[PDB]
């Protein structure tokens, strides 16, 4: 059988023996060759190196060392800076490159030897806009971890030009977790709708600090554009009363996906996640799922490309790789499906813009799925009585409605008294009424506001 | 035989050359604005283009001095919003009506 090794450049760490992306790559590599369903007459192999993800020169060195040997494909690092150098090297030598974590793509860079399994942030931003349209919001507060968040989410920022929205963008300071000034500023603006554009670890941390600030009220609504929001411990938030909504691509509601996540949680028993950090345990991180799907679709493409003789392309001198064109084409229209649901590549760019999304909202139960988002269909939100309570609202005027003048605190509908109260009593004893008296929360009459026509009291209560 | 480097005027190319120069120790004296990743730990380099933090807040100073109420920012491509961050965050602390196009 054919033997091919996929050049891998993953994170170098010292606390954990090997990085989660490295675990995903190794697991999928040993799974594909083991399972004769994929690659029956071809044996898998790999070549994993370690970089700091910032010294792009050393990443280039590792990539050059890999290409000096036979490499089937390059699975570039998950950094927003070093990946550019690796993809440039791959394009120069005509070798396929498969990113997994999103990076900014220079619109003036004409490189056709790279793909990005991470859903394109333009599509995700459009989905966020569609969801906010479904929520009819007016005041929003977008927050980002890195400055790249502005690039990641721009469609919603432009939206107030298209629609009647309003934005107030604030930044999470670096090298700190002091969200308290940011949250205090949020209260000073009464920004009940807030969007958190940060990774799931930072999202969980800032959620913990918000709960410690008592930000889990019903009035506050949260959206987390990250795809690992499901992996947060919603146990303190199951009864917090938040209407939080989020997105998901890991199609956990599948037998094969459940088996894979269970096996992966079994494998990662060496470095358990810290329980006292607001993070769940035994779950598939979205980046690992993307790496899994990326290597699987590469395997699917090379299934249709049996002639996969590798070479020893150098960096001291450059030479085009003869198998790049058609193999990368097969990569581009490799329509395989896995943990992230549907996987396909927009042939115009290579960034996946057509992908399933699990719309996730928070209720009493933990992170229910309230529908599905698709690029073609936009947002797909689908989801008298004899013993009917007769709720009424009334204002306390002594000639009309006065509380029962009893020293003992009276309960039930008997505590209410007056002309209107007894008139309602007569209506209930004449007609069929399950009468109950509820005091008006506004305490004032319906006033025609010149600002927005906002009523109050009985009018806006009805 | 070199003792200094003047990198290209571009994000990715200058980033790569800066990393190479840091590894080799020679300075990489870039002359064009680029977005350094906030967690970058490189030293041997310097940029002369006015960083869009003092210049962005200078645009903010112009906005306040002109006393605008309805500002409509317009940019060129993705790496422009990441560059005028202070102007984007200004409406939180003041009265602005950014409708970005
Ligand atoms: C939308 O979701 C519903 C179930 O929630 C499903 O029956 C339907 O096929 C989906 N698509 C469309 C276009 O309605």
């Amino acid at each position: 059988t054919h033997v091919l090794r996929f050049g891998g450049i993953f994170e170098y760490v010292e606390s954990g023996p090997m990085g989660a992306e490295e675990l995903a790559f190794r697991f999928a590599v040993n799974t594909i060759n083991r399972n004769r369903t994929l690659l029956p007459n071809t044996t898998l192999t790999y070549d994993t190196q370690k970089i700091n993800l910032y010294d792009s020169f050393e990443a280039s060195k590792k990539a050059c060392d890999q290409l000096s040997l036979g490499v089937a494909a390059i699975f570039g690092p998950s950094h927003s800076s070093s990946a550019n150098a690796v993809q440039s090297i791959c394009n120069a030598l005509g070798v396929p490159h498969i990113q997994t974590r999103w990076k900014h793509q220079v619109s003036d860079n004409k490189d056709s030897f790279y793909v990005s399994l991470y859903p394109d942030f333009s599509s995700l931003s459009r989905a966020i806009l569609d969801l906010v349209q479904f929520f009819k919001w007016k005041t929003v507060t977008v927050v980002y971890d890195d400055s790249t968040g502005l690039i990641r989410l721009q469609e919603l920022i432009k939206a107030p030009s298209r629609y009647n929205l309003r934005l107030k963008i604030r930044q999470l300071p670096a090298d700190t977790k002091d969200a308290k000034p940011l949250l205090k500023e949020m209260k000073r603006g009464k920004e009940f709708h807030v969007i958190f554009d940060c990774s799931h670890e930072m999202a969980a941390g800032i959620l913990k600090q918000a709960l410690a600030m008592g930000m889990m009220t019903e009035y506050y609504h949260y959206i987390f554009t990250t795809l690992d929001l499901f992996a947060l411990d919603v146990e303190p938030y199951r009864y917090s009363g938040v209407n939080m909504t989020g997105f998901r691509i890991l199609n956990t509601e599948n037998t094969q996906v459940s088996s894979i996540i269970e096996k992966w949680s079994m494998e990662r028993l060496q470095a358990p996640p810290k329980p006292d950090s607001g993070l769940l345990d035994g779950f598939m991180t979205t980046d690992a799922a993307l790496m899994y799907d990326a290597v699987h679709v590469v395997s699917v493409a090379v299934q249709q490309f049996p002639q996969m003789t590798v070479s020893s392309l150098q960096c001291n001198r450059h030479k085009p790789w003869r198998f790049g064109t058609r193999f990368m084409s097969l990569i581009k229209e490799a329509h395989w499906e896995g943990l992230t649901g549907r996987i396909t590549f927009n042939k115009t760019n290579g960034l996946r813009t057509d992908f399933d999304l699990d719309v996730i909202s928070l209720k009493e139960e933990g992170l229910e799925k309230i529908g599905t988002w698709d690029p073609a269909s936009g947002l797909n939100m689908t989801e008298s009585l004899s013993n009917r309570s007769l709720i009424v609202t009334t204002i306390l005027e002594e000639p009309y409605v006065l509380f029962k003048k009893s020293d003992k605190p009276l309960y039930g509908n008997d505590r209410f008294e007056g002309y209107c109260i007894d008139l309602l009593r007569e209506l209930s004893t004449i007609l069929g009424f399950t009468y109950e008296i509820r005091l008006v929360e506004d305490g004032k009459y319906g006033a025609q506001d010149d600002v927005n026509g906002q009523w109050n009291g009985m009018v806006r209560e009805l």
